[PDB]
């Protein structure tokens, strides 16, 4: 068994999508949001749900929020966390904004956190692999891997944002059992 490193996502958010109302119902927030799901791979063989939600920025143009969970029925057991370059510090939320041509251009984490302004988009992931032993002081054991949204400025293989259907999805990952 091979645990998951890498989670490659492509195709696009639509930017017409209807900003969450307040007080929104039911119908409303399936409407404002675009959820995405996808299997990945512990180190000791056993597959989880990769869940990454996603919603306009209210009062911000070109911007995003998604919401990663492993496990969405455990998640507050797993404990899913997401940062630029860490784990630590941080929620399970990132903002990814594009430019005006509905390309990627940057994602920050909820501590700041930002992307380089060229070149590849990886955000990274955690969570606590449920059962498994705890570690050396008692802390639960975690699985990190990285999302790769792809290239800033590019929209091949890449997240966009054009005013087209939303399609966005992951479309590889290279653990298995």
């Amino acid at each position: 068994a091979k645990a998951t490193t890498s989670v490659n996502y492509a195709s696009n958010l639509d930017k017409r999508l209807p900003e969450l109302p307040e007080g929104a119902n039911r119908a409303q927030i399936l409407e404002s949001t675009w959820s995405t799901e996808f299997k990945v791979y512990d180190s000791f063989g056993e597959a989880h749900e990769l869940q990454i939600d996603f919603a306009r920025v209210p009062g911000e143009v070109n911007a995003w929020r998604a919401t990663v969970n492993v496990d969405p029925t455990n998640a507050d057991a797993t404990a899913t966390r997401v940062g630029i370059g860490t784990t630590d510090g941080v929620q399970n939320s990132f903002i990814v904004r594009f430019d005006n041509n509905g390309h990627l251009a940057s994602v920050t984490d909820t501590a700041g956190n930002v992307t380089s302004p060229a070149g590849q988009v990886l955000v990274q992931i955690s969570y606590n692999v449920v059962g498994a032993n705890p570690d050396e002081a008692g802390a639960p054991t975690r699985h990190t891997f990285d999302v790769n949204l792809g290239e800033i400025g590019t929209s091949k293989n890449t997240i966009t944002q054009f005013s087209d259907k939303s399609t966005t999805k992951a479309y590889e990952q290279d653990g298995y059992t």
